[PDB]
This record gives C-alpha cells, sequence and structure tokens, in this order.
C-alpha cells in the first residue's frame, strides 16, 4: 500500500501502515489520508 498506506481520516479503517514502517525497521502511524513513519522499534 503507498497511495494511502491503508489511512484515512487519522485512522487504520482500511488497512494498516505498519507493513511499510516495518520494512524501515519502524512505527507506523496514519496521519490523515497517509502515514508517517514513527520511532525504530528496535532498542537495547
Amino acid at each position: 500500500a503507498k497511495n494511502q498506506f491503508g489511512c484515512f481520516a487519522n485512522v487504520d479503517v482500511k488497512g494498516d501502515c505498519k507493513r511499510h514502517c516495518k520494512a524501515e525497521d519502524k512505527e507506523g502511524i496514519c496521519h490523515g489520508t497517509k502515514c508517517k513513519c514513527g520511532v525504530p522499534i528496535s532498542y537495547l
């Protein structure tokens, strides 16, 4: 998913963005009709 990352109206309604951001080893978070990656999931 890359046109809206499954996100709409700031919510995971139509799908998740976590599959796009997990490939960056990051959290995924729905901002509007798009997504932003949050922090990296990995920590020591």
